């Protein structure tokens, strides 16, 4: 099925998922000199104190840290959003080398990786019905650069040895996603899509301007994961990023002057 190799990578995905060539695909390049400050934006509220992580899963494309979304426990509100969006999972995209790995770019700059915290609009009752809606989802996107270690990431790095291959999962309780956030919540926002199949056009993207720094050793451990299942030839899980897609008839708005 789909992946990130020569034969099944992002340029192929449109054959099984025609929305790949849609009007509101993600990611995009964020041209900082075309994005405009929007005074109509309310302050962004990241309310993660009651977050309940459950498990971490290698799905043969990335790894997901999954949360209990059965109540309003870890929510995103404010900014461009109308109402309350509940955190369901996060995951990353990364490169084989530090010069690439992000999906959004900033003035064509690629970061070493990118974190996506996925949330769904509680007015639609659950995630499945949220992805039938143009405002069903909000993804908080955070760039990673290589520099100092991120201590709030090390519990993730240390569990990766136990979910090396596709279909492996591990308990992952009591993980605090606050430890993944940069100091500033300045952001760009635009209407887009999920960046993996099914590529659904439901997402209000909120992409933080300030990257987090992780260490070379941390990112190196991401690169030891496998796309393949146990007992299959090793294909290292690297370069699991979709490139920038056409902006089409969209505007990117900045939360800051
Ligand atoms: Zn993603």
């Amino acid at each position: 099925h789909w992946g990130y190799g020569k034969h099944n990578g992002p340029e192929h995905w449109h054959k099984d998922f025609p929305i790949a060539k849609g009007e509101r695909q993600s990611p995009v390049d964020i041209d900082t000199h075309t994005a405009k400050y929007d005074p109509s934006l309310k302050p962004l509220s990241v309310s993660y104190d009651q977050a309940t992580s459950l498990r971490i899963l290698n799905n043969g494309h990335a790894f997901n840290v999954e949360f209990d979304d059965s109540q309003d426990k870890a929510v995103l509100k404010g900014g461009p959003l109308d109402g309350t969006y509940r955190l369901i999972q996060f995951h990353f995209h990364w490169g084989s080398l530090d010069g690439q790995g992000s999906e959004h770019t900033v003035d064509k700059k690629k970061y070493a990786a990118e974190l996506h915290l996925v949330h769904w609009n509680t007015k639609y009752g659950d995630f499945g019905k949220a992805v039938q809606q143009p405002d069903g989802l909000a993804v908080l996107g955070i760039f990673l650069k290589v520099g100092s270690a991120k201590p709030g990431l090390q519990k993730v790095v240390d569990v990766l040895d136990s979910i090396k291959t596709k279909g492996k999962s591990a308990d992952f309780t009591n993980f605090d996603p606050r430890g993944l956030l940069p100091e500033s919540l300045d952001y760009w926002t635009y209407p887009g899509s999920l960046t993996t199949p099914p590529l659904l056009e439901c997402v209000t993207w909120i992409v933080l301007k300030e990257p987090i720094s992780v260490s070379s050793e941390q990112v190196l451990k991401f690169r030891k994961l496998n796309f393949n299942g146990e007992g299959e030839p090793e294909e290292l899980m690297v370069d699991n990023w979709r490139p920038a897609q056409p902006l089409k008839n969209r505007q990117i708005k900045a939360s800051f002057k």
